[PDB]
């Protein structure tokens, strides 16, 4: 049972995030200021779970609204357009949150943390809520446009 | 889907927490391995696994029935919206389901804290092939258990 997260975990979700977005859309990112949240407050649309388990427990979840969703998938696939989130783009919007989770896990296996990586599930909808356990951290990012993009670490246990 | 003892124990946390939490018993009807997710429902219940077995456990129903599971919770009283407090007791039927499915499970996997997504024309992507498996607990196949694997 964690009341608080380690900075080295924050640093290593910070430099996953830059080199991911980065080597994924061929943008570099601006990461805000990390904070801890009461809960998670989605205004989009697109949210994106993936959980973790062993040294740390809990998930990565990530939202963005349709739009922010569509420059995602067609900066991921050289620039071309994209105007419907289909199948093969909702699996694009999957695939960034697995390799963002898969290097955070490549990181933390360094510091002593050892994790597994369940394969992310895309939900959309409409009026979203989601509820998440442990001490929740909020990293405020900006891909395209400022604070386009939400992610959220839940961490059960492991900090 | 494969091993079957994996499933077993999998929709078997399902089935028990169900029987033990909202006090009823339900009729898990015919499994099935389908495309994808058609889902018509506003709650969303998604447990991770990890180690042996790869993906999730997911089940979710509409938002008649979340208030109906709600009742059942709260000492079988009345719950007539789907307030904060509805919301944590989904979520509690999330931990008790992952907990049953840790419990049940010690014969080499991990299971990762629910989470809990709600709201209005849920459309659902899962990685993985998926075995929907419909389950009748207030009316018929008001639930729907599916299982994404490797």
């Amino acid at each position: 049972g964690s009341h608080m997260m380690d900075a080295r975990i924050v640093n290593a979700l910070i430099g996953s995030v830059y080199e991911t977005i980065r080597d994924v859309l061929g943008i570099e990112p601006k990461t805000g200021k990390p904070s801890t949240v009461s809960h998670i407050e989605i205004p989009h649309s697109l949210v994106t779970v993936i959980g973790i388990t062993g040294g740390i427990e809990g998930s990565l979840i990530y939202s963005f609204s349709s739009e922010t969703a569509l420059k995602v998938v067609s900066a991921m696939m050289g620039g071309m357009e994209y105007n419907q989130l289909d199948e093969l783009a909702l699996s694009a919007i999957g695939e960034l949150g697995n390799m963002t989770a898969g290097k955070l896990a490549m990181k933390l296996e360094h510091l002593g943390k050892h994790v597994d990586i369940t394969p992310p599930t895309v939900v959309s909808g409409r009026d979203l809520k989601i509820k998440s356990f442990g001490v929740i951290l909020k990293l405020p990012i900006s891909v395209f446009s400022e604070e386009d993009f939400d992610l959220h670490l839940s961490v059960k246990s492991g900090g």
